[PDB]
């Protein structure tokens, strides 16, 4: 029995609501901080670099207990979709391989339901304006969710191009203020996404206001940056996994910061949220986030 | 733009001569060997416990510059004993092309790459061949070694004698059957063992002095198939160094020094003591599902 394929129109079908993704990705987080006790096998994130492409191929593979399912997900980015992706879904008791999906669509939508999900911990009070820097998959997939799960009086978008990020604002439902700087993007914002594949930092802690919430979702590569120092070494610190963060985000490695906690151990209360001080969460995709997205597909594609 | 999926029978007939596979498998060796600067980026490959369900997940990814191919190869066994997948993408773009069954690959390119080692490390007068297990690695070994090399002799171990038996009417030519390991490695001259042996079988004293030896089955750091004595004394070849002092029970837990990669002895780097006892040591590698995923991908895409 050759496995099955799914499409993208496939997958959407049986995926639904990106916020329907929310309390599994609570849940998967949890398990993965709580380590040993929370039944997640998942190594740091393998990257071969295509250099004559300049181009990388990663590979994230995990186990779940608790959804009893074992998946990896392939995905090929480079500096036709900038991000290509594919999972994989294994029976976890005999082996056989059941099904391979299209990733891109479970990529987008779980990457923005876990940068919601720490922003509904970690979001100031009085979180009136929200601040967009990127026009690509992931501010599409960031701001269906953030404006359907939070409530904003007003939403700002910067991007490279300007013309991309006008394009975003006259296609996307609502209004957006597309500001010409960063600077003039996040002044007063106070909720901040920064889903730019940018390699020096864009995002300087000087604009920032005092207390607000910076999900840094780009800059997946041990050389690569969003945000300066200032901000990286004076705001409180949550990554998704430290294993990961200390090995591929430069964000981190190069600023020299030190890591307050886990999304996971907040989730489980194993650490306080301070949504007083200024924030960041730093995300930089693990495999069991893509294992519960496929998991979800997989059933209702079965039933 | 939905990948293609070759089934198992459709990679076995991409896959019929071998004297289409050993010549880009040594070259790509070659270019391993150099590290880096050779274009292939291979890291160590990555498993996945599944204490669970009792079972494991292999994942091995590779790039080479070389041919300009993209691969990774996802192996599960738990306790078919391995089942493998391999993708290949297209390396400008990213995109899957296909998504093809890795077992017969596996069984091909393993058994490929231990003829090779053979070719070049099989003692003088190499005329008594004995196989240590009965499993899809001792049949697509037998296949190869027959059609390259001339034994008068074939032998056979396995730990369950039923296998050995189905084994030697399966095939064509004749294969004696042994009840013991020691009674089949005897006097033998080339020796394979691909068995799932997690402490070791085979031992130095049996051991024909020049005997080449083939150690292709323990690749997990705790499992080992080859004793102190025979692990020390001999000249040691493996494919990855690297892969080795990682998942090699067999290499750690003797603190037997690494003469060479095979890679090494291709290029002319490094001598192949064939006079010598030497013991080539197989953990398998990702870019060596790379050249046969590229030469099935080419076949089928003409
Ligand atoms: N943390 C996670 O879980 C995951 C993280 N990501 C990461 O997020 C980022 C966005 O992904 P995605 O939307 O799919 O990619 P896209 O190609 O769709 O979007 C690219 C965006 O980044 C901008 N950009 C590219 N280069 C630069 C640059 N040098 N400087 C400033 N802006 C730049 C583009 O602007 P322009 O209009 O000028 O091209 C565009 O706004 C990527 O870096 C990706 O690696 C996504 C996957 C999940
Ligand atoms: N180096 C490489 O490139 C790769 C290495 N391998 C490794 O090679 C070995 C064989 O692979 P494969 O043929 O596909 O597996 P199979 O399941 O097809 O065959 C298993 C063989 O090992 C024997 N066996 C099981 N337990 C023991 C034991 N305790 N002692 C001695 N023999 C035992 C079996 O005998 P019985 O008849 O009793 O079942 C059988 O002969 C494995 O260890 C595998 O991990 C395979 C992939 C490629």
């Amino acid at each position: 029995r050759a496995p099955a394929f799914l499409s993208a129109e496939e997958v959407q079908d049986h995926l639904r609501s990106s916020s329907l993704l929310i309390p599994p990705l609570e849940a998967a987080l949890a398990n993965f901080s709580k380590g040993p006790d929370g039944g997640v096998m998942q190594p740091v994130r393998t990257v071969v670099p295509v250099a004559k492409h300049r181009g990388f191929l990663g590979v994230m593979p995990a186990y779940s207990a608790a959804e009893d399912a074992l998946t990896t997900k392939l995905v090929t980015f480079y500096e036709v979709p900038s991000h290509q992706a594919s999972v994989l879904l294994f029976d976890p008791s005999n082996g056989s391989l059941l099904a391979v999906m299209d990733g891109n669509v479970i990529t987008a939508k779980r990457t923005a339901a876990v940068s919601a999900i720490a922003t509904k911990l970690l979001k100031p009070p009085g979180s009136d304006v929200l601040c967009i820097l990127g026009a690509g998959v992931q501010a599409y997939s960031h701001y269906e969710i953030f404006t359907e799960q939070f409530s904003f009086k007003e939403v700002r978008m910067w991007n490279r191009t300007r013309e991309n990020a006008e394009k975003f604002a006259s296609t996307v439902q609502g209004d957006v203020r597309v500001c010409s700087s960063v600077q003039e993007a996040v002044t007063g914002a106070d909720v901040i996404i920064t889903v730019t594949m940018a390699t020096e930092p864009i995002l300087f802690g000087e604009w920032v206001k005092p207390g607000a919430h910076i999900n840094a979702v780009g800059a997946s590569r041990p050389d690569w940056r969003e945000l300066d120092d200032e901000l990286m070494r004076q705001a409180v610190l949550y990554v998704d996994s430290r294993e990961a963060a200390l090995k591929e985000s430069g964000d981190v490695l190069l600023s020299g910061a030190d890591i307050f906690a886990e999304l996971g151990e907040v989730i489980s209360g194993a650490k306080p949220a301070h949504c007083e001080k200024t924030t960041v969460f730093k995300s930089l995709g693990m495999a069991v986030e893509d294992l519960v997205a496929a998991k979800l597909v997989y059933d209702s594609w079965s039933s």
